[PDB]
């Protein structure tokens, strides 16, 4: 019973690089309603990051953005620091279903030089 949308694969990156957090999905959501992006910390609740497709939550680092065109949307982090090490999520509506759909979660990894 999986989650609706295909996020891309989690990844690990280094401190400052940038990271790409794609997501598809078809018509009856993504192709005709925004996109939330959902942050959850580790050891944390999900906490709301980024909504309608490209709108910072209140204290949300201007170091994320998002966007959406057709049946697909991603979430892009510049500046990456270890703060950002986390699950992400996408959410939209989905109008077949008549109910919220989800992507599986993208964990995204800072390197550290221990």
């Amino acid at each position: 019973s999986q989650p609706v949308l295909t996020q891309s694969p989690s990844v690990s990156a280094a401190p400052r690089q940038r990271v790409t957090i794609s997501v598809s999905g078809s018509n009856s959501n993504i192709g005709s309603n925004t996109v939330n992006w959902i942050q959850q910390l580790p050891g944390r609740a999900p906490e709301l990051l980024m909504y309608d497709d490209d709108l910072l939550a209140p204290g949300v680092s201007d170091r994320f953005s998002g966007s959406r065109s057709g049946t697909s949307a991603s979430l892009t982090i510049s500046g990456l620091q270890s703060e950002d090490e986390a699950d992400y999520y996408a959410a939209t509506w989905d109008d077949s279903l008549n109910g919220w759909v989800f992507g599986g979660g993208t964990k995204v990894t800072v390197l550290s030089a221990h």
